[PDB]
């Protein structure tokens, strides 16, 4: 009966000694098993595996606690989805473009590239240690684990089409936004005024206009009575805001925004690019970079800096 020693893990930090029988597969001994992303479930131990670390599913109470503390999920398939994505993302390339970690286009990943570029330009801290650790590496240029985690947390597989606004929502759900507050007022000439207070992720996201200045002036929305109501920003406390809308031709003016996402094509199929406002307007499309003094395109999301805002509007 021949054996080697290997280590299992769910978090790649806490290791669990195992003595494995070389006549059985990893799967017969551990359940689904992965070696830096590669599925070894149906493989029998090799001598070269001695001393190496394998990921497994959180198959006992110790691992369940370790996995929840590191990832902040109890979705049973999470670890397998992360590993499956990592086996791909470890082969992607992450060029530094204008000082930021981007992603060379592969596997329909333009939505991930513009999300990653965006994160590097807004003040945001993640809650799960897994995203903390992986995001630090991604800033340094080694973004594979971070991208595989985005995919897993968003329930997206490599190659699946994704929406930037939705992806950001998931990332924000795993971020500490508890200092963010938004007060809105909605005014119907028939139905009167309704103030609402939004906290956390809802305090920093709005769907319906790209213009923060228009959101402060008031945007027209439906009311139940059939009139239009006017929605405006009363008060904002956050380090950024994200304004989104269905893609439409829109002019991005240098110095008036932080960065934006552009979507060319239609709902079936298109492509994202990233625009960042620095000393000029830079358009980052994966590995590609172009510049211009002005920019007009089908924009979907625009990010703005903020600290504290209070309206002058008297009601
Ligand atoms: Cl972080
Ligand atoms: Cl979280
Ligand atoms: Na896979
Ligand atoms: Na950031
Ligand atoms: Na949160
Ligand atoms: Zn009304």
């Amino acid at each position: 009966v021949r054996t080697i020693k290997v280590f299992t893990t769910v978090d790649n930090i806490n290791l669990h000694t195992q003595v494995v029988d070389m006549s059985m597969t990893y799967g017969q001994q551990f359940g689904p098993t992965y070696l830096d992303g590669a599925d070894v479930t149906k493989i029998k131990p090799h001598n070269s595996h001695e001393g190496k670390t394998f990921y497994v599913l959180p198959n006992d109470d110790t691992l369940r606690v370790e996995a929840f503390e590191y990832y902040h999920t109890t979705d049973p398939s999470f670890l397998g989805r992360y590993m499956s994505a990592l086996n791909h993302t470890k082969k992607w390339k992450y060029p530094q473009v204008n000082g930021l970690t981007s992603i060379k286009w592969a596997d329909n990943n333009s939505y991930l590239a513009t999300a990653l570029l965006t994160l590097q330009q807004i003040e945001l801290k993640f809650n799960p240690p897994a995203l903390q650790d992986a995001y630090y590496r991604a800033r340094a240029g080694e973004a594979a684990n971070f991208c595989a985690l985005i995919l897993a947390y968003c329930n997206k597989t490599v190659g699946e089409l994704g929406d930037v606004r939705e992806t950001m929502s998931y990332l924000f759900q795993h971020a500490n936004l508890d200092s963010c507050k938004r007060v809105l007022n909605v005014v119907c000439d028939t139905c009167g005024q309704q103030q609402t207070t939004l906290k956390g992720v809802e305090a920093v996201m709005y769907m319906g206009t790209l213009s923060y200045e228009q959101f402060k002036k008031g945007v027209q929305i439906p009311c139940t009575c059939g009139r239009q109501a006017t929605k405006y920003l009363v008060q904002q406390e956050s380090p950024f805001v994200m304004m989104s809308a269905p893609p439409a031709q829109y002019e991005l003016k240098h110095g008036t925004f932080t960065c934006a996402s552009e979507y060319t094509g239609n709902y079936q199929c298109g492509h994202y690019k990233h625009i960042t406002s620095k000393e000029t307007l830079y358009c980052i499309d994966g590995a590609l970079l172009t510049k211009s003094s002005e920019y007009k395109g089908p924009i979907t999301d625009v990010f703005y800096k903020e600290n504290s805002y209070t309206t002058t509007i008297k009601p």
